[PDB]
């Protein structure tokens, strides 16, 4: 059974002509799948997977709250009465918005570095620019570290207030189907070489059991962003997690 799972997911990644790993954490037990398992213990920039930690830090330190609406000058919008208010939670899901850069600036370099060190996220190095360190470095983290982080979040085990953790978890719901809930966060560092893509999160199964995941793969510019979600979903189905 296990050998079949291994073979099929390796092939799924090969079919996309790139290198990737899927880390699965189930009750202290970690399994690796994909065609480039060595990625699991390799450090990469977290890209916007860091939004999870940014939100925790910002909320814990009262630099924002879940009701604040953010605004900026951008492309002309239409039918805004049908757009969700631009809260921290809404911005969690959105690409190329400046909300999390603004939050990082409110937190400030010193507090951000102190918190990242306290959490021990990846190499815990944020350098001197508080509003982009997750995208271009120097902060890096392994896929195993990411799955452990998100598993702790899912279980309310991170060293933040229970309410803050609950609030951030609520921002991360991607889809619910037949009582299964998939929570998670994408990331894509497009401006570094090689590019890195992430999808880190967890499944809450109907009976309440939690299975955490971290997908990490090499991206190319011609890929649709959804390649990450596609690989995740077919792999979770193969593993009978969903």
């Amino acid at each position: 059974i296990v050998q079949g799972h291994n073979q099929v997911i390796h092939q799924y990644f090969d079919e996309k002509n790139t290198s990737g790993v899927l880390v699965i954490q189930t009750d202290k037990k970690i399994n690796l799948y994909g065609n480039a398992l060595s990625r699991a213990n390799t450090e990469y920039v977290p890209a916007s997977t860091f939004k999870m930690l940014n939100a925790l830090i910002g909320l814990e330190n009262q630099k924002t709250d879940i009701n604040e609406i953010f605004k900026w000058k951008g492309e002309k919008r239409s039918f805004t009465a049908w757009e969700k208010d631009m809260t921290l939670g809404e911005a969690m899901k959105l690409s190329a918005v400046p909300v999390y850069q603004e939050l990082a600036r409110r937190i400030g370099l010193d507090l951000m570095q102190k918190e990242v060190k306290r959490i021990g996220f990846g190499n815990a190095e944020i350098g001197q620019q508080v509003d982009n360190f997750w995208l271009v470095g120097p902060l890096k983290v392994t896929p195993i570290q990411e799955v452990e982080f998100v598993s702790q979040l899912a279980h309310t085990q991170l060293p933040f207030s229970e309410k803050v953790q609950a609030n951030v978890k609520n921002m991360l719901l991607l889809e619910e189907s037949n009582g299964y809930k998939i929570f998670g966060k994408t990331g894509w560092a497009m401006d570094i070489k090689p590019q890195v893509g992430w999808l880190t999160g967890w499944v809450e199964q109907p009976d309440g059991k939690i299975v955490a995941f971290a997908l990490n793969m090499e991206m190319r510019s011609e890929m649709p962003a959804s390649i990450r979600n596609e690989l995740l979903m077919k792999s979770l189905k193969q593993l009978n997690i969903i």
